[PDB]
């Protein structure tokens, strides 16, 4: 039988990722010097002048960004074949879209991009993931995102988990007042070392949905 890719999503172009590389590069440069975020340190870190969060987040994806759906090790992660098998996903494959960034967030453990994906897209997101977005009140696909950096020991499913935890909390309506506002939009402040900024205007990037292999 043939196996699978590693993993399935959407690749950003080169153009669009280094456009959102760049963009999340100068949050976290932005982010690390407002006050907001120095006066509440020691909920993001156990140790001690200034935390320069670019160094922070010290691995960062090494290619062109991307938006992952289905994580398949070749077949070895629960539910590959049946993501794979899809009429969609084969219709889909190798096709461009646009993907909607509405976000930029930090945690003590990622950096990210929140993606709101079109009903198009959503038939690629899938629907048996660990910890899906429906097992917390959200609609389906609310933790999709675009991976911009982790601390030294976090692997890369926790973006999207943190995302979720995020979004949760928004929810519940404890995002509070914006505690500052970047050129690109408003700051807000969720408490234990999470930090969202909400675009004034969503960034389209250009992908290719398809497979990667390593
Ligand atoms: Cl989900």
């Amino acid at each position: 039988k043939d196996f699978l890719p590693l993993y399935f999503g959407w690749f950003l172009t080169k153009k669009s990722s280094e456009t959102l590389r760049k963009a999340g590069q100068v949050f976290l440069e932005e982010l690390g010097n407002h006050k907001a975020f120095k006066k509440e340190l020691r909920h993001f870190i156990s140790g001690d002048e200034k935390l320069e969060l670019v160094s922070y987040f010290g691995k960062r994806p090494p290619g062109v960004l991307h938006c992952t759906t289905k994580f398949c090790d070749y077949g070895k992660a629960a539910g590959a074949e049946e993501y794979a098998q899809q009429e969609v996903v084969k219709r889909s494959y190798g096709k461009a879209f646009k993907l909607s960034i509405s976000a930029l967030f930090v945690t003590p453990k990622t950096a990210g991009a929140q993606v709101v994906l079109t009903d198009q897209e959503l038939q690629l997101w899938p629907s048996d993931l660990d910890k899906p977005s429906a097992s917390e009140g959200l609609p389906p696909g609310s933790r999709a995102q675009v991976t911009l950096g982790c601390a030294a020991d976090v692997q890369p499913v926790q973006t999207g988990l943190d995302l979720l935890d995020i979004l949760q909390q928004v929810k519940g309506g404890s995002q509070g007042e914006a505690v500052g506002e970047l050129p690109r939009g408003k700051l807000y402040s969720l408490g234990k070392g999470r930090w969202m900024l909400s675009l004034t205007k969503k960034m389209e990037v250009k992908a290719i949905f398809t497979g990667y292999y390593g």
